[PDB]
């Protein structure tokens, strides 16, 4: 039970704490060496250099701000990476994580990508989940240590996948939550409160998985028949939303973008297809 | 004797009007129908509906008239030439349109001596006649109560208040969420597909995310009603950073950026107007202008 943590922001601090709680020997490094004071008081071993941190252990957790920090601190010590397993937790794009894995492999190290789904306070709780991706044999070799921090959800071999599943979920979260705020602004303009809207907003959100379930097999076939819905009629529905927004004096940017997507789909010949055919507009 | 007359007129026989007329007939109503395209009533006539030739005749047949037309402009188009014959009628308009359109129609109808109930039907034709289905209703409460029994043959009802616009308000704000959130799903799936993963693989994650959203709505609702956006549990600056990673992921996958780029623009406007350290709920102020 021995692990190195490089990067002592809030996440790194939480992780290092939980490891110390469960009896691990924890070696730490940070560019600003004072950030480790509280951990050192709890038994963490602070080392002066990146070299010493890498030497201490096979498993190295990288809780850095972004992937550029990784290159900055490891590139000058590229000769010292053989046999190390670097678990990268920065939030970034799939391609960033892929480029990092390849760079590390070229220097004899192995990479596990992690997409942590909770804030620092979730660390050490089994109801918390982290996406992991990368070589399955490397991941299985360190799974026990990683699961001291959270439950795991291994997504596959591609180092980019842990970040893929994280970012596409955030695409839905932010866009759908903004739609909720937008809808509430219209509601407020017409005299209705968030308390009054609550059960209706909630019921709509909860209904969406049933649509996703319905359309999933069709989307996987590349099929957009107009048997239960037509794009033309979706467009007309969006248009009512845009006019409602305008009448209420609410900012039109968000529904106007939705309307523009529908129009582009109509303008490429999809009037009679399902609205799912708009995936072709996004695909590019 | 208590109870509604078992007699009703339906004007507008698209798929929704056809479903409503069918349900009324099966329930035991005398159903009088009119449609611009008269042949669309053939099946209903075979089951006992009474087709009339003119809109005037359809209005004369009954007190209660259900409209299922494309929108409110259609209503004017057909009713204006028979404005004289609206006196004493109760028109229940189940057409999708904006709140203000419904308000203006309710006044126009009252000026002609008719009464108006706005309805926002929440289900497709197949949901008509099922009690798990709901329709939003609004308008004069006494008029609604007088015809509720008939309206409940079609769906359960959810009366929202006196303002005739409200039934279209609740309907349209739910559709703002539906279309925007479903397009976010398609956008996210396009990224997934570019990266080699399928809708089947995405399904449990898309569904879990969507199903988690009501918990956020519940958490924020009381704060929003106070006009409060403290940054105690989240800050806009950190949300912006999260949106930026979404935009870059999109671009790397070669996926159309219009939708996340508009999300990002909203966040940036909120940063511009001072809300870096407030909750992301502060973006409601950007929507408010
Ligand atoms: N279908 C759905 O799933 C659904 C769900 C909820 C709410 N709604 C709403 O229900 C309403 C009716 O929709 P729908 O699907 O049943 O059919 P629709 O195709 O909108 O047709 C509705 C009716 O309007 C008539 N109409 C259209 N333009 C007209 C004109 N210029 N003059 C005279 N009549 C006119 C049509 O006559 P013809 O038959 O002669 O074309 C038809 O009777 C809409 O507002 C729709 O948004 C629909």
């Amino acid at each position: 039970k021995s692990v190195t943590v490089i990067g002592l922001g809030p996440m790194g601090q939480a992780m290092a704490d939980v490891f110390l709680e469960y009896g691990y020997s924890v070696t730490v490094w940070n560019r600003t060496s004072s950030k480790a004071d509280q951990l050192v008081a709890k038994g963490a071993i602070r080392v002066s250099t990146v070299n010493e941190a890498l030497a201490a252990n096979e498993l190295v957790i990288l809780s850095l701000t972004d992937y550029n920090v990784m290159y900055s601190i490891l590139e000058p010590v590229s000769e010292n990476l053989f046999g190390k397993v670097l678990v990268n937790l920065s939030s970034d794009t799939p391609e960033k994580a892929r480029k990092a894995a390849k760079w590390l492999e070229d220097r004899g190290a192995r990479h596990i990508t992690g997409g942590v789904q909770v804030p620092p306070s979730g660390i050490g709780k089994s109801e918390s989940y982290t996406y992991y991706s990368g070589d399955r044999v490397v991941f299985e070799a360190h799974r026990e240590t990683l699961e001291v921090l959270t439950s795991s959800d291994y997504r596959g071999e591609d180092p980019g996948l842990a970040m893929l599943y994280y970012q596409i979920q955030m695409d839905i979260f932010w866009t759908a939550m903004l739609s909720y705020l937008h809808a509430l602004a219209i509601a407020n303009a017409n005299g209705i409160t968030a308390e009054q809207f609550l059960p209706y907003a909630s019921a709509m959100m909860s209904s969406l998985p049933k649509f996703v379930e319905f359309y999933t097999p069709r989307l996987d076939e590349g099929e957009h028949p107009g048997d239960v819905d037509r794009l033309a009629m979706g467009l007309a529905s969006v248009e009512h939303v845009v006019h409602t927004t305008q009448e209420a004096g609410i900012d039109i940017a968000l529904p106007a973008t939705v309307l523009e997507v529908f129009r582009r789909g109509m303008k490429t010949g999809h009037a009679s297809d399902s609205f799912t055919s708009l995936i072709e507009i996004f695909k590019n």
